[PDB]
């Protein structure tokens, strides 16, 4: 959509509670929406040092970032200016559990993110709660209209310090704010990298690039 302009900026903030441990995040970003890449600066602003691994948040902090196809109808940029939503359920294999929601507006060239984070029930020497995970391995989104909106199911996997797969389940609902012409059924593949971050990842740079195809 015309409004989405070929450089966009990022603001956001994240409050959530993870194992009982409060936290609140903010980030300040800029991405390029039709190359389906972002770059995000992330500054842990309360609840410092998170005791739990920061790649169970980093899919929390925009398929508007997305490179789309002519021919594959884009669910997201076409909402803006409006904007839209998404929910989303995270159930990993140890039954840890996360629930994320975040609200996208836009004002003149920038995006801005209400985010909300909440993950209990992970096991207090698992991989999460000890710090264990090393990166996103990366996944491929299955998106689905379903109930008039679009839908996206995947199943990936956290790579573990030895070399063993933690595996997650998740479903997004993404919630335009106006009518869009929904597309067919599609995937989404994404590659996700912490590209920096200090000593407690207290600041953390984040990077992805979300292409969308048929197949």
């Amino acid at each position: 959509a015309s409004v989405i302009k070929p450089e966009m900026k990022i603001k956001l903030r994240m409050e959530g509670a993870v194992n009982g441990h409060k936290f609140v995040i903010e980030g300040e970003g800029i991405g390029k929406p039709y190359e389906g890449t972002q770059t995000l600066d992330l500054t842990v602003e309360e609840g410092a040092p998170l005791p739990f691994s920061y790649d169970i948040l980093t899919p929390a902090f925009n398929r508007a970032f997305t490179k789309y196809p002519e021919d594959i109808p884009d669910y997201f940029k076409q909402a803006f200016p409006e904007g839209y939503s998404w929910e989303r359920s995270m159930t990993y294999e140890d039954q840890g559990i996360c629930i994320a929601t975040s609200d996208i507006t836009m004002e003149g060239d920038c995006f801005f993110y209400e985010i909300r984070f909440d993950g209990t029930n992970f096991p207090p020497n698992g991989p999460v709660m000890q710090k264990k995970t090393l990166k996103l391995i990366d996944a491929t989104e299955k998106m689905y209209v379903e109930d008039g909106v679009l839908k996206g199911d995947v199943e990936m996997a956290l790579l573990l310090e030895g070399g063993g797969h933690y595996r997650c389940d998740f479903k997004t609902t993404y919630k335009a704010k106006k009518d869009v012409r929904l597309p067919d059924a599609h995937e989404v593949d994404h590659r996700t990298e912490i590209l920096k971050h200090d000593k407690d990842y207290n600041k953390v740079r984040l990077y992805e690039h979300a292409e969308a195809r048929y197949s």
